[PDB]
């Protein structure tokens, strides 16, 4: 039934747990309360299991969308940050941790796709998607392509599809309307058609995936790619001179990438909810706290305004946030899963010629609203 008087924190092995332990150290140094950081295997699957029996960690870190299912089972305590603290974070990040009208976690980091370009091949990247075909023609004359990115996952193609109007679920007043889905509308239609046209016109290949695109950019064969902060470390080793900027606009409208927010939830069965609040609010979500973690392993962009403004000195992080604010938080409802699978199938089929754009989207829409 969770031990009282200390804090047990669970965070994934690919995050800065060592850096976080540094924050726990200061917490114990000031309060005399011990903080233990653990990163068990398959922790996202373990948490709902142990938390269901009134056990598990006091605090759990994970992408915000997975917290919707946890909150649905009443695994997370409703947090109580005052207005002063709420003003400390970007407002859109608070939307990522709200379930059934209640705040159930503290936003920590922000991640979204950005346009990654090769400064030596394209020092002045295109501001619009419409400009890409002509650029590809010019680059192809050199044996290079203009753009290569993962076309197998809807997460990567959606930014373009949503640009002129596509959307997963209408987020009206604090909640998502599962009856209002925007996959089979005019905007999504135009976006997908543009994508399909790039393929038909030989500017992109329907088979291009993550690994294919990554190697191409890393070897200087393509001038641009679309990826997240998680991929930077795999480019840095490549030595290629790259930059990260805002995604291209389509029909004059900004691309709208989905946003993932690393969040920290408090176990509903924790008898240390107040200690958790103190740690998260006044130790972790401060410039000194986030610096400790970030310095260990990059968080990318962060939810805390003050520190983000400091990190933004890195154009890659600034671009990450610019795209995120123009994007949409990933919905934390069960239906979002149906959205991913249906749209994944629609884009694949439309790109291969298996389905026309109209039928692909209509079919996706019809299944998502079921
Ligand atoms: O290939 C590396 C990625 O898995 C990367 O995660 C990022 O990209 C995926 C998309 O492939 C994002 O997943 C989201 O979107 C897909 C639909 O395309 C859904 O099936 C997922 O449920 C949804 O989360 C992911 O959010 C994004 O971080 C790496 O894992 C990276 O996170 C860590 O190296």
């Amino acid at each position: 039934a969770i031990e009282e008087g200390k804090l047990v924190i669970w965070i994934n092995g690919d995050k800065g747990y060592n850096g976080l332990a540094e924050v726990g150290k200061k917490f114990e140094k000031d309060t005399g309360i011990k903080v233990t950081v653990e990163h068990p295997d398959k922790l996202e699957e373990k948490f709902p299991q142990v938390a269901a029996t009134g056990d598990g960690p006091d605090i759990i870190f994970w992408a915000h969308d997975r917290f919707g299912g946890y909150a649905q089972s009443g695994l997370l305590a409703e947090i109580t940050p005052d207005k002063a603290f709420q003003d400390k974070l970007y407002p859109f990040t608070w939307d990522a941790v709200r379930y059934n009208g209640k705040l159930i976690a503290y936003p920590i980091a922000v991640e979204a796709l950005s346009l990654i370009y090769n400064k030596d091949l394209l020092p002045n990247p295109p501001k619009t998607w419409e400009e890409i075909p002509a650029l590809d023609k010019e680059l192809k004359a050199k044996g290079k392509s203009a753009l290569m990115f993962n076309l197998q996952e809807p997460y990567f193609t959606w930014p373009l599809i949503a640009a002129d109007g596509g959307y997963a679920f209408k987020y009206e007043n604090g909640k998502y309307d599962i009856k209002d889905v925007g996959v089979d509308n005019a905007g999504a239609k135009a976006g997908l058609t543009f994508l399909v046209d790039l393929i038909k016109n030989k500017h992109m290949n329907a088979d291009t995936d993550y690994s294919i695109a990554e190697a191409a950019f890393n070897k200087g064969e393509t001038a641009m790619t679309i990826n997240g902060p998680w991929a930077w470390s795999n480019i840095d080793t490549s030595k290629v001179n790259y930059g990260v900027t805002v995604l291209p606009t389509f029909k004059g409208q900004p691309s709208k990438p989905f946003v993932g927010v690393l969040s920290a939830g408090i176990n509903a069965a924790s008898p240390n909810k107040e200690l958790a609040k103190e740690f998260l609010e006044n130790y972790l979500l401060t410039d000194e706290g986030l610096e400790a973690v970030n310095k260990d392993k990059p968080l990318g962009a962060v939810a805390l305004k003050s520190y983000e403004e400091e990190l933004a000195k890195d154009p890659r992080i600034a671009a990450t946030m610019e795209n995120a604010q123009k994007g949409e938080i990933m919905p934390n409802i069960p239906q979002m899963s149906a959205f991913w699978y249906a749209v994944r199938t629609a884009v694949i089929n439309a790109a291969s010629g298996r389905q026309t754009v109209d039928e692909a989207l209509k079919d996706a829409q019809t299944r998502i609203t079921k």
